[PDB]
């Protein structure tokens, strides 16, 4: 039930702050210093500024490299997160994957939902379980996912460790 | 380390799916049946169509009532989440409070960051850190947050336990 690094990059619900010690809360003692994610009083950085660092909880990374929400962050300049502008990807965008596992639609704009993740889905969290491996033309997955021994893409012990054909397998 | 019911509302980072057993990952196993939050394959209800239960992971709640990210969700109709339209609030909007602990700036709009949580903040995760209770004027917190012994508004055991003057005093 721990957050921050004491829960392995896990996050608190309803925008709650994960204090320096790994607990979910809201208050100066959670959102102050040490805060790891949530509505941290001093917004975490990201993007070009932060060598590419992406914002937790799907916060928009404004054009200055600060995570938040509203006009100033998700508006124009938005570097990442749920921007107000459509995000290109795939063949249209040069193989350009979507960030934060978002699905890249048939039409070429990241998102999540049957629209992006279903039929046509070209990369990201695709609900269409496509077959990978020897029993699938020797195909390999998107996003550098682990192609399971039973020929399916995913992340976690089943797909990544013992059995994993091609992908981010440990061994 | 654990999510859903076995984590305390906890969420996986980068949209990872949280299976019914309380574990984080991606793949038919985690993203399928029993998905608790994350980039599910089985997109969750919200707003009007769901008794008003916002989307986890900060997804936009489309007009039709399903959780996602994309022009179809965040865009027109958007009932909640990082909508592409400004969500009014505070003294202006009849007194309304922001959704998912969002800060309501001085101008009457929902967001998160200096601009919203800095000065002028009417409700939510406001960093203004103003006191409460007996200690000064006897004022009480926004969002039913708990007010600690040394009059500090917050949520957690140290604000809601003993010496909690007003709010969600967990005691
Ligand atoms: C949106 C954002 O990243 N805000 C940052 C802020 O960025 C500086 C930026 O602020 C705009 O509002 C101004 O219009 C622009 O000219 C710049 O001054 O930087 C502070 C810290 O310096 C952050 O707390 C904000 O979140
Ligand atoms: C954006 C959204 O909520 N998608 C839902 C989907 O609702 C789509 C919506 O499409 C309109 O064009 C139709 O007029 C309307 O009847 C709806 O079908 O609903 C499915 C399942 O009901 C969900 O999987 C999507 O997430």
């Amino acid at each position: 039930q721990r957050c921050g690094e004491q829960g392995s990059g896990m996050e608190c619900p309803n925008n709650l702050c994960c204090s320096q010690y790994g607990y979910c809360g809201m208050g100066g003692d959670y959102c102050g210093k040490g805060c790891q994610n949530g509505a941290c009083w001093t917004s975490k950085r990201c993007g070009s500024q932060a060598g590419g660092k992406t914002c937790p909880n799907n916060h928009c990374c404004s054009q200055y490299g600060h995570c938040g929400f509203g006009a100033e962050y998700c508006g124009a300049g938005c570097q990442g997160g749920p921007c107000r502008a459509d995000i290109k990807c795939g063949s249209q965008a040069g193989g350009k994957l979507c960030p934060n596992n978002l699905c890249c639609s048939q039409w070429g704009y990241c998102g999540l939902g049957s629209e992006f993740c279903g039929e046509g889905c070209q990369n990201g969290a695709c609900s269409t379980d496509k077959p990978c491996g020897k029993d699938a033309g020797g195909r390999v997955c998107t996003n550098n996912y682990c192609c399971s021994k039973w020929g399916s893409c995913g992340i976690g012990p089943g797909y990544c460790g013992a059995g994993c054909q091609s992908g981010g397998c440990d061994g």
